[PDB]
């Protein structure tokens, strides 16, 4: 549900959606490490 | 067939040369982490 | 309070510590250019 933008970190995404980082991680169990994601990939955000 | 220069990122090389970001990443599976590239590295242009 | 590993960038260190790039930049005003950190350099992680 969010397309990663250049420079984004998980904290920035968490700030934008006002949700904890661990909730975003739990929505994406296929991700090996968020340090491998690149801009233009889309991650799921639980509402 | 592009040599990384200081200051480059994979997104900047894709935007500057008009290559899609998923295409440049898929052309370069030898880059373990697309966020970490170094000057002098050669990357493939699809 | 953290030693830069070969292969670290400020963005990778921020993502490891669950913080943002501005926060790690703010903590390190001795770093002239946040894109350029060196192996073995000591930085602050707040
Ligand atoms: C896929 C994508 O574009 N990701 C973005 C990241 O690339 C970008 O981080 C910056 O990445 C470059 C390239 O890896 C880093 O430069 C490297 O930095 C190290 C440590 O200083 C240095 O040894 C390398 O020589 C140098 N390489 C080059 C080619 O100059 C740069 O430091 C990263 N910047 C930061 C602040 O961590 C991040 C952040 O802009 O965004 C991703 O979206």
């Amino acid at each position: 549900m969010y397309t990663v933008k250049p420079g984004d970190t998980m904290w920035k995404i968490a700030v934008k959606y006002q949700i904890g980082i661990s909730e975003i991680i739990a929505a994406n169990p296929q991700i090996k490490n968020p340090n491998l994601i690149y801009p233009g990939q889309k991650i799921n955000i639980p509402n």
